[PDB]
DNA sequence: GCTCCGTGTGGACGATCGG
DNA sequence: CCGATCGTCCACACGGAG
């Protein structure tokens, strides 16, 4: 169906949901002890704390001041990576969409990524596995779902567009501007309430 | 490059001051209507000849016009892109509609196949691999160039939600969370954009 | 006239899933 | 048989130097 209540815009101005920002999404929570979020909702993989791959990447992440090209929960708090990627999506000339799809990766970034899916249970990286993040730089969606932070959905939506092969460079730039306009008031209102 | 976090962005005040140099309702830089007798197709500025007279286009147009629902496989020959955008946008806000599942796994009838094959034949034969730019990640969603030509950023919701729906990295509950995130973000934008235009 | 660089695009082909 | 995403590799433009 389609009414004049929709084409005029009044149906969207009255949008309300039963969820509360800052409250856990139904079924979402922290991973079991000694494990980190991975895969589908509620799933997890063993952590790689003390492993050479995780610790080498943790030091590089803490020393760069930039968002990590390959992120894992062993590297730090997901809120830091979410905020760095979110800010990156709003800085002009940053090439955020190109960086989300094809970031420059040192061998340590490759070794970290290979260790995470291997310790989960995978023999090789495969396009069919549900990981909870379409781009390796974006933290697992379960951390946004557990914290009830809908503004962290922007990182995943922008990365899903960036990772798609069906849009060219100029088309992705328009979609990034669309997402900037949509999420800017949400992020401003959400970051104020939870600070 | 490098990103500097600070209290201006952590408190949210950097996002409250967001402004861009674009104007809603005005063409995106480099974007415009297709040439006469052609429809938008492929990358930015590209186009293919229209099929407004072919039997495949007319069969699908009647099915679209007789259902009152958005077409599962859409082409410019079926009607106004703005109407299909509005139907998909309304569908994305409809409870119990299974919108993400429908975007990812639509029913494709023989008439849809004949329409889709007629569109690629009237263009050039580029396919020899699976990597090709279409301008829309889901066939039900009109070409992005129509949103770019009209400067309608609210029509980006249909493409952003469809890109999530087609991704293989999220399960059903994760895609449901992302739809709610996109609903909240775009609801004030759509309300404000539909009023001005 | 060839290469040499880094870097930024899209294509090619396969793995895996599924109608 | 068809085709979807996405890992992985690669083709090519960029241009002042030899
Ligand atoms: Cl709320
Ligand atoms: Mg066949």
């Amino acid at each position: 169906e389609l009414d004049a209540d929709a084409t005029s815009g009044a149906f969207y101005a009255r949008y309300r949901d039963g969820y509360v920002s800052g409250e856990p999404w139904p079924g979402a929570g922290p991973p079991p002890p000694g494990r980190v979020l991975y895969g589908g909702l509620g799933d997890s993989r063993p952590g790689l704390w003390g492993a050479p791959e995780a610790e080498e990447a943790r030091r590089r992440f803490e020393a760069s001041g930039a968002p990590a090209a390959v992120w894992a929960p062993e590297l730090g708090d997901a809120a830091q990576q979410y905020a760095l990627i979110t800010r990156l999506l709003y800085t002009p000339d940053a090439e955020a969409m190109g960086w989300l799809q094809n970031p420059r990766v040192v061998p340590g970034d490759v070794a970290l990524d290979q260790a995470c899916f291997r310790i989960s249970g995978a023999a090789r990286n495969s396009s069919s596995f549900i990981t909870g993040s379409v781009a390796r730089a974006v933290p697992h969606l379960g951390y946004a779902m557990a914290a009830g932070r809908f503004g962290w959905g922007l990182a995943h939506a922008a990365a899903a567009v960036a990772m798609s092969r069906r849009y060219d460079r100029a088309q992705k730039g328009f979609l990034l501007t669309s997402l900037r306009r949509a999420y800017a008031p949400l992020l401003a209102r959400e970051n104020a309430a939870l600070t």
